[PDB]
């Protein structure tokens, strides 16, 4: 029935693939130890960063990436059958609880089982706490269902180390300085408000949550937004031209080719900027295409300078990266770019080699390389009647930086096996299109982050100073998310390109080694992206 | 006013009441009420700048 001797569930997995459902049900064996041990202490980078919070004596359930979800071949046959596919809903299950108690009885360790030990449990669903969970982090589910899964100490942004600086002294209150207000304004979270479960071996807990997000398109666009139409019939629309280069000139007007017709549909936003590669040695500094520099009005971050026409605090760009957070990739519906944003690592905590692998491969043409303007004609006009024509001028120059514009039109970056699924979106007022360069989906409500921490035995003591019992918890967590697909349909006559496995440049992967190391792909193909040989009609 | 959400600032033994004399004609009397001490006000009040 229930208590210490029997167990709360059992081992679920696999998946199972569907017309209009895929089901992944994918089980952990994870433990938590004591974080921080058991206090809140404020979190201050080393080296150069304003960064300041707090680090909590918690850990969390972190079930963000497709690669947890999907095995390599869940995932090819994800990709290769169906259009498109967003999650439904998950139901995550925390059971088989056990908190093991370690003591040192001589030089050696010894564990033993002390029942009657409880474990803290916590689902945030409303996100009353912050929502520190970061896309492409290193703690997310293993995607081996047989590696033991080490849960992350949570901890979360509080204040502004720059923005705090300047007169903060204590020595009488400060109402008209800004920065001693906002470390005053600054909020510090304690998850022991909360209501939680205090679980025993004998206990068990579950979750539900429904999604409510977009979709991850799988097909491609074969054809340039403005490619698109029918050499053979011949255009309405003529195109002018400058004729004599002075100011008695006028437009003189010519039928287009049937080969070339001009378009309504503008390209994807993009920004130019490729990021810092400077060499720079310190890995705490913005490198990054857009880096942003918070303060308020009346702050001073860092060293700043008042700019005299405007009469503001303002910093050099070369400061700016002490004071201030990159955005990457911001490259949008540029896909020349795809290769500068995206670089990253599939295997956690391995100092055996790096294995980076970066987003080289994009065939979808909705997204354009470059975009060209060309403003008038090539050589200045003469102020006078007749004459010719005058001082060069450029005609042409490429457009770095496009921003949104009506009429754009373009498609999300191509997304590997390991991604993140999902990403918080702000609680801000105002939002424009949701557009990931990391292919995520933003959300507004997430799943609720799952908090655990070991519940504190104290240990009596003369001086009466804080010492608690060393122990810790191992559990089974059985995540199952419910996903919702489209199978593909087409009339294209020719074959697709399906991700096939021959296509690797490495043949053993996704395997074990002769010593149990899993080889995992160190490029971006080997990944298994979408996008790849779906056709989509544009 | 019934809930008294406004300043009450009558007084006993004031001189505005109801004539005792019914043929006497009776002149309502300014209302007005206590704000703040004169010398609790005092010191250091400049604007300058605030002084919490």
């Amino acid at each position: 029935g229930s208590g210490v001797g029997v167990s709360t569930g059992g081992w679920e997995g696999g998946t199972l693939f569907g017309d209009n459902r895929v089901i992944t049900v994918n089980t952990r064996q994870w433990y938590a130890p004591i974080y921080n041990g058991h206090r809140y202490t404020k979190l201050e980078g080393t080296g150069n960063t304003f960064w300041k919070g707090i680090k909590t004596p918690w850990g969390y359930f972190n079930f963000n990436a497709y690669d947890s979800h999907f095995s390599p071949q869940d995932w090819q046959r994800l990709t290769n059958e169906y259009r498109r596919w967003r999650p439904k809903k998950m139901m995550v299950k925390i059971y088989n609880l056990q908190i093991k108690q370690v003591v040192t009885l001589q030089g050696d360790t010894l564990y033993n089982n002390d029942l009657t030990a409880g474990v803290h449990i916590f689902c945030d669903g409303s996100h009353q706490y912050p929502y520190s969970q970061h896309p492409w982090d290193a703690g997310t589910m293993p995607e081996l269902p047989y590696k033991v899964w080490l849960l992350e100490n949570y901890g979360y942004f509080q204040f502004q180390g720059d923005l705090i600086d300047t007169s903060v002294d204590g020595g009488s209150p400060d109402v008209e300085n800004v920065e001693k207000e906002i470390a005053k304004s600054a909020p510090f979270y304690i998850l022991e408000n909360a209501n939680h479960e205090v679980l025993r071996t004998g206990e068990e807990t579950n979750f539900h949550f429904n999604f409510d997000c977009g979709w991850v398109n799988n097909d491609r666009a074969y054809c340039p937004l403005q490619a698109d139409f029918n050499p053979l019939v011949k255009t309405r629309r003529y195109f002018a031209t400058r004729n004599n280069y002075n100011n008695s000139g006028k437009f003189v007007y010519t039928r287009y080719s049937p080969y070339n017709k001009p378009s309504q549909w503008m390209p994807g936003p993009s920004l130019g900027y490729i990021g810092n590669t400077q060499s720079a040695a310190t890995r705490e500094q913005a490198l990054g295409p857009v880096t942003v520099v918070t303060a308020p009005p009346g702050t001073s971050a860092y060293t700043a300078f008042t700019e005299q026409q405007s009469k503001t605090n303002q910093q050099s760009a070369s400061n700016a990266t002490w004071s201030g957070y990159d955005v990457s990739p911001v490259n949008c519906a540029r896909s020349g770019f795809d290769k500068i944003g995206l670089a990253y690592d599939s295997a956690p905590e391995s100092e055996l080699e790096e294995k980076i692998s970066i987003r080289d491969i994009d065939n979808d043409m909705s997204r354009w390389g470059q975009v060209f303007v060309q403003d008038g004609t090539n050589k200045e006009i003469s102020n006078d009647n007749t004459g010719q024509g005058g001082n060069t001028r450029q005609n042409m120059a490429e457009l770095k930086n496009v921003w949104m514009f009506p009429n754009q039109a373009w498609d999300s970056t191509p997304i590997s096996r390991d991604f993140p699924i999902w990403v918080k979106s702000p609680n801000t007022d105002k939002h424009t299109l949701f557009d990931s360069s990391d292919g995520t989906l933003p959300m507004s409500h997430p799943p609720g982050t799952i908090f655990v921490k070991v519940a504190k035995i104290p240990i009596p003591t003369q001086t009466n100073t804080d010492s608690y019992l060393t122990l810790y918890v191992t559990g089974q967590v059985t995540c199952t998310i419910e996903w919702e697909v489209e199978r593909f349909m087409t009339k294209n006559w020719r074959p697709e390109s399906k991700n096939d496995v021959s296509s690797f440049r490495d043949a053993f992967l996704y395997t074990v080694g002769a010593d149990g190391t899993y080889n995992t792909p160190e490029r971006f193909l080997e990944g298994m992206p979408t996008r790849r040989g779906i056709n989509k009609t544009l």
